[PDB]
């Protein structure tokens, strides 16, 4: 499962913690539950 992290804030998006959604699921308008930015602003790991 892919995870990823937040450029700004280092939040980690662990699919298995979400429902295993994976991240390309997510909603555009889904952000980071720290910092607030957008996908766009999202690495892989
Ligand atoms: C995460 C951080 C801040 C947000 C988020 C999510 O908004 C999610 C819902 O967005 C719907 C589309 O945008 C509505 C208005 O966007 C401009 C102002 O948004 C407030 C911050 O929203
Ligand atoms: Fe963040
Ligand atoms: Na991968
Ligand atoms: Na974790
Ligand atoms: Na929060
Ligand atoms: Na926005
Ligand atoms: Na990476």
């Amino acid at each position: 499962m892919q995870k990823y992290v937040c450029n700004v804030c280092g939040y980690e998006y662990d699919p298995a913690e979400h429902d295993n959604v994976p991240f390309d699921q997510l909603p555009d308008d889904w952000c980071c539950p720290v910092c607030g930015v957008s996908k766009d602003q999202f690495s892989p790991a």
